[PDB]
């Protein structure tokens, strides 16, 4: 039976083998604001509804944290100035939770700086990020801390793997782990190498487009993959868009629309390559349509 039967551990079922890049993966976008409970602000920077257990449980691997640092030893979670209501840590220890329970599960951690740091803070976000968690004691073995370019589902299941959207790092494990880090284009379908050019990383991340822009941009990308079979090609595509202040199209609107519009597409092109996709709402059913992440990971062939 489909692995989205069981997405609590749908990697368990692949070839370890692989590498991660060549895996289709749902991600959820601004992971972390399901805490939201303001009903104003939650038009626009509410982006989930599950909590991060959740939406593991639901299959999500690929997690999209945003952050600010608070203190010169604490990120707190946030989409852009809006405080999400917790600290990096608390991401870290559900995760660290769920690999101990699903230990041949990865998750790929997409790590950001999305706002200005407290007036306090004395260090940089990257070097908090280095000092008071990669290389903290507590959450020792928690990463991946190997050195492949290219790690592989075998070599990181049990741990988080860094998607740095830092700038440079002096990290030197996981995705963009150099001092040069990803070179991000701002509301874009873009193409850069990361890891010493070791892999091609493409990304559609045209966050402020208007509705049939966005699927028409997602679907593009979407198309790519299909026929890229090169395993040094890794595919980041976001379904989510910025609401802004003020509209008809909340968040869970827009999603309602374009995740089945992406479901109904992936289906249709069978167990075909999609990318890492990102999306709002992961794991929320709307009666009558299919769902983007039962698709996404259906969409792998064992």
């Amino acid at each position: 039976d489909s692995l989205s039967k069981s997405p609590e551990n749908w990697m368990s079922k692949l070839d370890d083998g692989k590498h991660l890049t060549e895996i289709n993966i749902p991600g959820s976008h601004d992971s972390g604001s399901f805490t939201l409970k303001d009903p104003v602000k939650s038009v626009w920077a509410k982006t989930q509804d599950k909590d991060y257990l959740t939406q593991m449980k639901s299959g999500v691997r690929f997690f999209d944290i945003r952050g600010r640092a608070s203190a010169d030893n604490m990120i707190s979670v946030h989409h852009g100035m809006v405080y999400l209501h917790h600290e990096l840590g608390k991401f870290l220890d559900d995760a660290k939770y769920y690999l101990s329970a699903y230990p041949n599960e990865t998750i790929v951690m997409s790590m950001k700086k999305d706002y200005d740091s407290d007036s306090k803070v004395t260090k940089t976000f990257e070097e908090i990020f280095r000092e008071y968690y990669y290389n903290n004691p507590q959450y020792q073995n928690l990463f991946y801390t190997g050195s492949n370019a290219n790690p592989t589902l075998k070599e990181t299941k049990g741990k988080i793997v860094l998607f740095n959207r830092m700038g440079g790092t002096y990290i030197k494990s996981g995705y963009g782990a150099d001092t040069s880090g990803i070179q991000w284009a701002d509301n874009a379908t873009f193409e850069t190498k990361i890891n010493n050019g070791s892999l091609n990383l493409k990304v559609q991340d045209e966050y402020k487009d208007y509705y049939d822009k966005k699927v028409e941009a997602v679907k593009n990308l979407l198309a790519k993959a299909k026929t890229d079979s090169n395993k040094d090609n890794v595919y980041v595509n976001f379904l989510s868009v910025a609401s802004g202040g003020s509209a008809f199209n909340s968040t869970s609107n827009y999603a309602s629309h374009i995740n089945p519009e992406i479901a109904k597409t992936i289906k249709a092109n069978g167990k075909a390559r999609t990318g890492w996709l990102i999306v709002d709402y992961a794991g929320y059913t709307w009666p009558g349509y299919d769902d983007i992440v039962s698709e996404i990971i259906d969409s792998n062939k064992l």
